[PDB]
């Protein structure tokens, strides 16, 4: 990806991605709009199992598109299982997509409603050995998506908000140990699920999406800080990191299943 030049601006944004990543117009692209009335309850869906008690965070990185909180995934320490999944999926990192305004920012939408942001906890299927091999498989990744709305602060998110000052620009990273991702989950684990893709290039169709119904609330001050990050590297013209979300894509031949 040393020669990639995609982003979220008018000249290299989502409408341009297909020229270098033709799968952008594929059969199972993400995100999608979740039409709550058309999604069907699926009694065969097992309960979701989120086991993050032994999670080991390591670092937080601004990669020029968003910021990732990375985890040690060399052992089964933080895994997602159950729900629509077969097997064990390991947490490798989480990041967010957000807007320039509270009225937009999420990638998935619910009955066309856009949330202020969306958290993505990325996990890979351990049967494939490593993340690089997993992204080459139809069932290689499981991404847990959680909507963020603006209201009360999310206590569990503050440590993230406070370290952003240290990774303002692209390429900067900072030690970020002992962060507990369980502090970012809503109370209920009710979800919608459908087969999809990574929402940024390479847009590989290797994701089982699990989107929680219940959003979490964050304060205006918390999301305000996200909006102070930069897409650019240090010493470059400042372009605020905002609206780093891909709009909803055609559902095509897919059905969204509800666990409730
Ligand atoms: C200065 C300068 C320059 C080059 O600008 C671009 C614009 C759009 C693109 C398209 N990238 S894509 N197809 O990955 O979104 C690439 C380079
Ligand atoms: C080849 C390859 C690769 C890895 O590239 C990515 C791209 C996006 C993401 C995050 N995807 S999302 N936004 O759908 O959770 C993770 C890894
Ligand atoms: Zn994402």
């Amino acid at each position: 990806g040393m020669s990639h030049h995609w982003g979220y601006g008018k000249h290299n944004g989502p409408e341009h991605w297909h020229k270098d990543f033709p799968i952008a117009k594929g059969e199972r692209q993400s995100p999608v709009d979740i039409d709550t009335h058309t999604a069907k309850y699926d009694p065969s869906l097992k309960p979701l199992s989120v086991s993050y008690d032994q999670a080991t965070s390591l670092r937080i990185l601004n990669n020029g598109h968003a910021f990732n909180v990375e985890f040690d995934d060399s052992q089964d320490k933080a895994v997602l299982k159950g729900g629509p999944l077969d097997g064990t999926y390991r947490l490798i990192q989480f990041h967010f997509h957000w807007g320039s305004l509270d009225g937009q920012g999420s990638e998935h939408t619910v009955d066309k409603k856009k949330y202020a942001a969306e958290l993505h906890l990325v996990h890979w299927n351990t049967k494939y050995g490593d993340f690089g091999k997993a992204v080459q498989q139809p069932d290689g990744l499981a991404v847990l998506g959680i909507f963020l709305k603006v209201g009360s602060a999310k206590p569990g998110l503050q440590k993230v908000v406070d370290v952003l000052d240290s990774i303002k620009t692209k390429g900067k990273s900072a030690d970020f140990t002992n962060f507990d991702p369980r502090g970012l989950l809503p109370e209920s684990l009710d979800y919608w699920t459908y087969p999809g893709s990574l929402t940024t290039p390479p847009l590989l169709e290797c994701v089982t999406w699990i989107v929680l119904k219940e959003p979490i609330s964050v304060s205006s001050e918390q999301v305000l800080k996200f909006r102070k990050l930069n897409f650019n590297g240090e010493g470059e013209p400042e372009e605020l990191m905002v609206d780093n979300w891909r709009p909803a894509q055609p559902l095509k031949n897919r059905q969204i299943k509800a666990s409730f």
